C-alpha cells in the first residue's frame, strides 16, 4: 500500500478542489479547478505520478473512472485506475472529515491571500506538516523509503 | 542537505519553465508559466513547500531574491531564501545539462500532448523515474527518510 492513492473532489466558493490522498499516510496534494473534467483529472494525475510513486488510484466517481482522457493519462503514467467504492465503510467518513478539516484551514488562511488557489496550497501545507507524533509528510516518506528497501 | 533546493528558469516555445531541483538527489518539480514574475515564483514555492520539507531555496536570479512577493511566500512557508551564486562552478554546468536533458525529453514527448504544460509534466515524470542504480525519486525519499530518523 505505499503506492495507493484516493481521489476526492470537494467544492468551495463556486470552484472545485481536487484532492489526492495517500491512503496509508493521509498526505495530500490538491489543486483548484473551475470544474471537474476528464482533462483536469488526467492532468492532475500526471503531475502526481511524476512526483510520487503512484501505483493505484481509487478514482472519485464513475465519470472519471470511465473517462478515456483519464484512462489515457493513467496508461501513460503507469497508474492502475480503480474504482473508489467504499467497501470499507470507514473510508467515506475519513474523506468527509478530511474535507471538513481542509475547509476549516482554508477559512483560517482565507484572509492571507486574494485567490482561493493560494489558500488551498496553504491548507495543503498546514495539513501535511501537522503533527498528530509524526506529520503526514513524514509518514509518506517513511512508508515509501521502507518500500524501496 | 535534505532540505536544500535550487530554482531554475528555462525557456521553450515562447514560454517559461520554472524548475525546482532538490540538490542532493536531482529530483525535480516544474511548471510552465507565461513569464517569470514574483507572484508566479511565490506560488510555485508555496506549492513545493507544502509537498516536501523545503528548508532553503537558492533563488534563480536577483529579481526573485529581491521580490517582496517571493520573500512573503518564503516567510509564510518557513523557507530560507538564499542567493544562487555558483560558488562551486560545477553548479552552472549541472543546471545547464539538466535544462538540456529536460528539453530533449520534452521533444521526445512533444507529440503525445497538445499543450506544452502536459509535455513538461511528462518530462518531470521521466526525469524523476530514470534509473541512473536508483532514480532521483528514490534518492530524495531515502535522503529525507534518513533525515527524519
Ligand atoms: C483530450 C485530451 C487532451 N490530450 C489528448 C492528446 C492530444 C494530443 C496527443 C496526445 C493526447 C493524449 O491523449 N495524450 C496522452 C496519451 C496522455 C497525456 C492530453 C491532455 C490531457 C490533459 C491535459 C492536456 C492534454 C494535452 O493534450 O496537452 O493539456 C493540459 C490540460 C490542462 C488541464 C485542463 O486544462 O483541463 O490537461
Ligand atoms: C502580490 C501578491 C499576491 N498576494 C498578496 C497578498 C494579498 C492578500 C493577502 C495576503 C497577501 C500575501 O502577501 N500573502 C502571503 C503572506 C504570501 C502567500 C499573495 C499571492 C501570491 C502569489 C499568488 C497569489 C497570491 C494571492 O494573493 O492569492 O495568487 C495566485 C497566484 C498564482 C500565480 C500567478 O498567477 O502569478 O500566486
Ligand atoms: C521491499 C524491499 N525494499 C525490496 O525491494
Ligand atoms: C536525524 C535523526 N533522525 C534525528 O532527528
Ligand atoms: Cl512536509
Ligand atoms: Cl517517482
Amino acid at each position: 500500500s505505499p503506492g495507493i492513492w484516493q481521489l476526492d473532489c470537494t467544492h468551495l466558493e463556486g470552484k472545485v478542489i481536487l484532492v489526492a490522498v495517500h491512503v496509508a499516510s493521509g498526505y495530500i496534494e490538491a489543486e483548484v479547478i473551475p470544474a471537474e473534467t476528464g482533462q483536469e483529472t488526467a492532468y492532475f494525475l500526471l503531475k502526481l505520478a511524476g512526483r510520487w510513486p503512484v501505483k493505484t488510484v481509487h478514482t472519485d466517481n464513475g465519470s472519471n473512472f470511465t473517462s478515456t482522457t483519464v484512462k489515457a493519462a493513467c496508461w501513460w503514467a503507469g497508474i492502475k485506475q480503480e474504482d473508489g467504492i467504499p467497501y470499507n465503510p470507514q473510508s467515506q467518513g475519513v474523506i468527509e472529515s478530511m474535507n471538513k478539516e481542509l475547509k476549516k484551514i482554508i477559512g483560517q488562511v482565507r484572509d492571507q491571500a486574494e485567490h482561493l488557489k493560494t489558500a488551498v496550497q496553504m491548507a495543503v501545507f498546514i495539513h501535511n506538516h501537522k503533527r498528530k507524533g509524526y506529520s503526514a509528510g513524514e509518514r509518506i516518506v517513511d512508508i515509501i523509503a521502507t518500500d524501496i528497501q
